[PDB]
Protein backbone atom coordinates (compact mmCIF):
# COMPACT_ATOMS: atom_id res chain seq x y z
CA UNK A 1 0.00 0.00 0.00
CA UNK A 2 3.19 2.43 -0.39
CA UNK A 3 2.85 5.20 -3.14
CA UNK A 4 6.33 3.94 -4.84
CA UNK A 5 7.74 0.74 -5.02
CA UNK A 6 11.43 0.32 -4.42
CA UNK A 7 13.44 0.92 -7.37
CA UNK A 8 10.61 3.08 -9.08
CA UNK A 9 12.23 5.92 -11.28
CA UNK A 10 10.63 9.09 -11.32
CA UNK A 11 10.48 11.48 -14.07
CA UNK A 12 13.23 9.14 -15.20
CA UNK A 13 16.13 10.69 -12.83
CA UNK A 14 15.14 10.36 -9.04
CA UNK A 15 15.49 6.37 -7.95
CA UNK A 16 13.43 5.18 -4.90
CA UNK A 17 15.62 3.68 -2.57
CA UNK A 18 13.32 3.45 0.62
CA UNK A 19 10.70 4.95 2.56
CA UNK A 20 11.42 7.01 5.55
CA UNK A 21 8.41 8.95 6.57
CA UNK A 22 4.62 7.69 6.16
CA UNK A 23 1.27 9.25 7.37
CA UNK A 24 -2.19 10.01 6.24
CA UNK A 25 -1.30 12.62 3.55
CA UNK A 26 1.19 11.09 2.42
CA UNK A 27 4.70 9.02 2.30
CA UNK A 28 8.77 10.24 2.14
CA UNK A 29 11.39 8.22 0.63
CA UNK A 30 15.38 8.42 -0.12
CA UNK A 31 15.98 8.64 -3.32
CA UNK A 32 19.17 8.24 -5.56
CA UNK A 33 19.28 11.46 -7.93
CA UNK A 34 20.58 9.93 -10.98
CA UNK A 35 21.69 13.21 -12.51
CA UNK A 36 23.63 14.72 -9.57
CA UNK A 37 24.22 11.21 -7.97
CA UNK A 38 23.65 12.19 -4.35
CA UNK A 39 20.40 10.98 -2.09
CA UNK A 40 17.56 12.92 -1.96
CA UNK A 41 14.34 13.17 0.44
CA UNK A 42 11.41 12.55 -2.26
CA UNK A 43 7.78 13.77 -0.72
CA UNK A 44 4.86 12.13 -3.01
CA UNK A 45 0.98 12.76 -2.37
CA UNK A 46 -1.72 10.55 -3.96
CA UNK A 47 -3.23 12.28 -6.76
CA UNK A 48 -7.04 10.40 -5.49
CA UNK A 49 -5.97 12.52 -1.74
CA UNK A 50 -9.37 14.63 -0.62
CA UNK A 51 -7.11 16.85 1.06
CA UNK A 52 -4.84 18.20 -1.56
CA UNK A 53 -1.71 19.72 1.18
CA UNK A 54 1.97 19.30 -0.89
CA UNK A 55 1.42 22.01 -3.34
CA UNK A 56 0.92 24.43 -0.51
CA UNK A 57 4.02 22.63 1.10
CA UNK A 58 5.78 23.41 -2.14
CA UNK A 59 4.55 26.69 -2.53
CA UNK A 60 5.82 27.40 0.97
CA UNK A 61 9.50 25.65 0.91
CA UNK A 62 10.34 27.93 -3.18
CA UNK A 63 9.35 30.95 -0.84
CA UNK A 64 12.26 29.96 1.74
CA UNK A 65 14.68 29.31 -0.49
CA UNK A 66 17.71 31.26 0.36
CA UNK A 67 17.21 31.20 3.91
CA UNK A 68 18.84 29.25 6.22
CA UNK A 69 17.45 26.22 8.27
CA UNK A 70 15.62 25.32 4.53
CA UNK A 71 16.50 22.43 2.57
CA UNK A 72 17.23 23.01 -1.10
CA UNK A 73 14.30 22.58 -3.51
CA UNK A 74 15.26 20.45 -6.09
CA UNK A 75 12.16 19.97 -8.39
CA UNK A 76 8.16 19.18 -8.52
CA UNK A 77 5.62 17.69 -9.85
CA UNK A 78 1.71 16.36 -11.03
CA UNK A 79 0.83 13.13 -12.92
CA UNK A 80 -2.19 11.07 -13.04
CA UNK A 81 -1.16 8.76 -9.42
CA UNK A 82 0.80 11.14 -7.04
CA UNK A 83 2.53 14.56 -7.06
CA UNK A 84 5.65 15.27 -5.60
CA UNK A 85 8.41 17.75 -4.13
CA UNK A 86 12.42 16.38 -3.94
CA UNK A 87 14.57 18.41 -1.59
CA UNK A 88 17.65 17.95 -0.12
CA UNK A 89 18.32 15.10 2.34
CA UNK A 90 18.73 16.03 5.85
CA UNK A 91 19.75 13.66 9.25
CA UNK A 92 18.98 13.05 12.75
CA UNK A 93 16.00 14.74 14.24
CA UNK A 94 16.25 16.87 17.57
CA UNK A 95 13.44 14.19 19.68
CA UNK A 96 15.88 11.11 18.34
CA UNK A 97 19.09 12.93 19.52
CA UNK A 98 17.48 14.19 22.46
CA UNK A 99 16.32 10.25 23.75
CA UNK A 100 19.80 9.35 23.15
CA UNK A 101 21.65 11.37 25.89
CA UNK A 102 21.69 9.67 28.71
CA UNK A 103 19.33 11.33 31.22
CA UNK A 104 17.31 12.68 27.86
CA UNK A 105 18.53 15.66 28.48
CA UNK A 106 21.02 18.71 26.30
CA UNK A 107 23.35 20.60 27.97
CA UNK A 108 22.72 24.29 28.13
CA UNK A 109 25.54 25.01 25.50
CA UNK A 110 23.82 22.54 23.05
CA UNK A 111 20.10 23.47 24.00
CA UNK A 112 20.80 27.68 23.72
CA UNK A 113 22.64 27.16 20.45
CA UNK A 114 19.49 24.71 18.73
CA UNK A 115 17.10 27.60 19.96
CA UNK A 116 18.70 30.59 17.93
CA UNK A 117 18.77 28.53 15.10
CA UNK A 118 15.28 27.15 15.49
CA UNK A 119 14.09 30.82 16.27
CA UNK A 120 15.94 31.98 12.89
CA UNK A 121 13.88 29.30 10.74
CA UNK A 122 10.18 30.46 12.83
CA UNK A 123 11.18 33.98 11.55
CA UNK A 124 11.92 32.47 8.92
CA UNK A 125 8.46 30.95 7.72
CA UNK A 126 6.64 34.16 9.83
CA UNK A 127 8.69 36.45 7.19
CA UNK A 128 6.91 34.85 3.56
CA UNK A 129 3.70 35.04 5.47
CA UNK A 130 2.83 31.24 6.96
CA UNK A 131 2.80 29.65 10.47
CA UNK A 132 4.31 26.10 10.74
CA UNK A 133 1.59 25.75 13.45
CA UNK A 134 3.38 21.54 14.46
CA UNK A 135 6.77 23.18 15.92
CA UNK A 136 8.08 19.99 18.05
CA UNK A 137 11.85 18.66 18.08
CA UNK A 138 11.25 15.55 15.03
CA UNK A 139 10.53 18.39 12.52
CA UNK A 140 14.04 19.96 13.05
CA UNK A 141 16.94 17.55 11.61
CA UNK A 142 20.53 18.02 12.15
CA UNK A 143 22.56 18.35 8.56
CA UNK A 144 24.57 15.50 7.11
CA UNK A 145 27.42 17.15 5.16
CA UNK A 146 30.43 18.78 6.03
CA UNK A 147 28.67 21.94 5.61
CA UNK A 148 25.83 21.52 7.37
CA UNK A 149 26.39 18.79 10.10
CA UNK A 150 26.21 21.90 12.50
CA UNK A 151 23.02 23.31 10.73
CA UNK A 152 19.56 22.46 12.23
CA UNK A 153 16.66 22.28 9.45
CA UNK A 154 12.88 23.04 9.72
CA UNK A 155 10.85 19.95 8.16
CA UNK A 156 7.09 19.51 7.32
CA UNK A 157 4.95 22.41 6.31
CA UNK A 158 1.49 19.46 5.68
CA UNK A 159 0.02 21.95 8.58
CA UNK A 160 0.80 25.72 7.58
CA UNK A 161 -1.11 28.02 7.24
CA UNK A 162 -1.22 31.29 5.60
CA UNK A 163 -2.00 33.98 8.06
CA UNK A 164 -1.95 37.21 5.73
CA UNK A 165 -4.11 38.05 2.63
CA UNK A 166 -2.84 38.65 -1.25
CA UNK A 167 -1.86 42.01 -0.46
CA UNK A 168 0.29 41.12 3.39
CA UNK A 169 -2.99 42.52 5.66
CA UNK A 170 -3.23 39.68 8.77
CA UNK A 171 -6.29 38.14 7.77
CA UNK A 172 -9.35 37.44 10.48
CA UNK A 173 -9.02 34.59 12.12
CA UNK A 174 -11.82 32.01 12.93
CA UNK A 175 -14.14 32.22 15.92
CA UNK A 176 -13.22 28.65 15.94
CA UNK A 177 -10.27 26.71 13.95
CA UNK A 178 -10.02 23.07 14.95
CA UNK A 179 -6.28 22.04 16.59
CA UNK A 180 -5.08 19.46 14.38
CA UNK A 181 -1.10 19.43 15.49
CA UNK A 182 0.83 17.99 18.33
CA UNK A 183 -0.51 17.65 21.61
CA UNK A 184 2.87 17.76 23.95
CA UNK A 185 3.98 21.21 22.60
CA UNK A 186 0.94 23.11 21.58
CA UNK A 187 -0.48 26.59 23.24
CA UNK A 188 -3.29 26.80 25.49
CA UNK A 189 -4.65 29.09 22.47
CA UNK A 190 -3.99 26.05 20.28
CA UNK A 191 -5.83 23.70 23.25
CA UNK A 192 -8.81 26.28 23.43
CA UNK A 193 -9.18 25.67 19.24
CA UNK A 194 -8.74 29.52 18.53
CA UNK A 195 -7.05 30.84 15.43
CA UNK A 196 -3.16 30.23 15.71
CA UNK A 197 -1.03 32.99 15.43
CA UNK A 198 3.07 33.79 15.20
CA UNK A 199 2.79 33.51 18.73
CA UNK A 200 1.71 29.78 19.25
CA UNK A 201 4.88 28.85 17.07
CA UNK A 202 6.90 30.70 19.58
CA UNK A 203 4.89 29.19 22.71
CA UNK A 204 6.23 25.58 20.99
CA UNK A 205 9.77 26.87 20.72
CA UNK A 206 9.74 27.86 24.62
CA UNK A 207 8.34 24.07 25.51
CA UNK A 208 10.84 22.34 23.39
CA UNK A 209 14.03 24.25 24.78
CA UNK A 210 12.40 23.41 28.06
CA UNK A 211 11.97 19.55 27.53
CA UNK A 212 15.88 19.81 26.18
CA UNK A 213 17.32 21.50 29.22
CA UNK A 214 15.18 19.84 31.99
CA UNK A 215 14.41 16.13 30.18
CA UNK A 216 10.36 16.42 30.97
CA UNK A 217 7.21 18.25 30.99
CA UNK A 218 5.18 18.35 33.86
CA UNK A 219 2.18 16.53 31.34
CA UNK A 220 4.53 14.31 29.02
CA UNK A 221 2.58 10.63 30.30
CA UNK A 222 -0.89 12.45 29.40
CA UNK A 223 -1.86 11.68 25.44
CA UNK A 224 -5.08 13.28 25.73
CA UNK A 225 -5.34 16.86 23.96
CA UNK A 226 -8.28 17.95 26.70
CA UNK A 227 -6.52 16.87 29.90
CA UNK A 228 -3.16 18.21 28.64
CA UNK A 229 -4.78 21.35 27.73
CA UNK A 230 -6.69 21.47 31.46
CA UNK A 231 -2.97 21.19 32.95
CA UNK A 232 -1.19 23.78 30.90
CA UNK A 233 -3.72 26.51 31.92
CA UNK A 234 -2.84 26.50 35.18
CA UNK A 235 0.23 25.23 35.18
CA UNK A 236 2.80 28.23 36.72
CA UNK A 237 5.21 28.48 33.79
CA UNK A 238 7.67 30.59 36.07
CA UNK A 239 8.27 27.13 37.51
CA UNK A 240 9.14 25.56 34.36
CA UNK A 241 11.94 28.01 34.31
CA UNK A 242 13.51 26.99 37.98
CA UNK A 243 16.13 24.86 36.63
CA UNK A 244 16.61 27.29 33.36
CA UNK A 245 18.77 30.54 32.83
CA UNK A 246 16.70 33.44 34.26
CA UNK A 247 16.89 35.54 31.24
CA UNK A 248 14.09 32.93 30.11
CA UNK A 249 11.85 34.79 31.90
CA UNK A 250 11.53 37.78 29.44
CA UNK A 251 10.72 34.97 26.48
CA UNK A 252 7.80 33.77 28.86
CA UNK A 253 6.22 36.95 29.66
CA UNK A 254 6.71 38.37 25.62
CA UNK A 255 4.83 35.56 24.35
CA UNK A 256 2.21 35.54 27.08
CA UNK A 257 1.95 39.26 26.12
CA UNK A 258 0.91 38.17 22.48
CA UNK A 259 -2.07 37.91 20.85
CA UNK A 260 -3.20 36.66 17.20
CA UNK A 261 -2.88 39.69 15.71
CA UNK A 262 0.85 41.15 17.25
CA UNK A 263 3.94 40.81 15.37
CA UNK A 264 6.25 39.25 18.02
CA UNK A 265 9.39 40.50 19.11
CA UNK A 266 12.40 37.74 17.60
CA UNK A 267 15.09 39.99 18.66
CA UNK A 268 13.90 40.10 22.40
CA UNK A 269 13.93 36.28 22.29
CA UNK A 270 17.32 35.94 20.51
CA UNK A 271 19.12 38.29 23.18
CA UNK A 272 17.43 35.96 26.03
CA UNK A 273 19.17 33.33 23.94
CA UNK A 274 22.23 35.12 23.30
CA UNK A 275 22.76 36.80 26.74
CA UNK A 276 21.94 33.49 28.24
CA UNK A 277 25.26 31.99 26.18
CA UNK A 278 27.60 34.99 27.31
CA UNK A 279 26.78 34.62 31.05
CA UNK A 280 27.54 30.81 30.85
CA UNK A 281 30.79 31.73 28.77
CA UNK A 282 29.26 29.14 25.84
CA UNK A 283 30.99 29.78 22.64
CA UNK A 284 29.31 29.28 19.27
CA UNK A 285 31.84 26.95 17.64
CA UNK A 286 31.28 24.54 20.49
CA UNK A 287 30.57 20.52 20.20
CA UNK A 288 27.20 19.42 20.31
CA UNK A 289 26.27 16.96 23.15
CA UNK A 290 25.88 13.97 19.97
CA UNK A 291 29.74 14.38 18.77
CA UNK A 292 32.54 13.01 19.76
CA UNK A 293 33.91 16.18 21.16
C1 LIG B 1 7.96 19.74 1.82
C2 LIG B 1 8.11 20.00 3.31
C3 LIG B 1 9.19 21.03 3.59
O1 LIG B 1 6.87 20.53 3.80
C4 LIG B 1 8.43 18.74 4.02
C5 LIG B 1 8.66 17.74 4.65
C6 LIG B 1 8.87 16.55 5.43
C7 LIG B 1 7.79 15.96 6.10
C8 LIG B 1 7.95 14.78 6.80
C9 LIG B 1 9.22 14.19 6.83
N1 LIG B 1 9.63 13.03 7.46
C10 LIG B 1 10.99 12.84 7.26
C11 LIG B 1 11.48 13.92 6.48
C12 LIG B 1 10.33 14.78 6.20
C13 LIG B 1 10.14 15.97 5.49
C14 LIG B 1 12.86 14.25 6.00
N2 LIG B 1 12.97 15.23 5.08
C15 LIG B 1 14.21 15.53 4.65
N3 LIG B 1 14.32 16.49 3.73
N4 LIG B 1 15.35 14.92 5.04
C16 LIG B 1 15.19 13.95 5.94
C17 LIG B 1 13.99 13.58 6.49
C18 LIG B 1 13.98 12.60 7.64
C19 LIG B 1 13.11 11.39 7.39
C20 LIG B 1 11.67 11.63 7.81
Amino acid sequence: ADILPANYVVKDRWKVLKKIGGGGFGEIYEAMDLLTRENVALKVESAQQPKQVLKMEVAVLKKLQGKDHVCRFIGCGRNEKFNYVVMQLQGRNLADLRRSQPRGTFTLSTTLRLGKQILESIEAIHSVGFLHRDIKPSNFAMGRLPSTYRKCYMLDFGLARQYTNTTGDVRPPRNVAGFRGTVRYASVNAHKNREMGRHDDLWSLFYMLVEFAVGQLPWRKIKDKEQVGMIKEKYEHRMLLKHMPSEFHLFLDHIASLDYFTKPDYQLIMSVFENSMKERGIAENEAFDWEKA
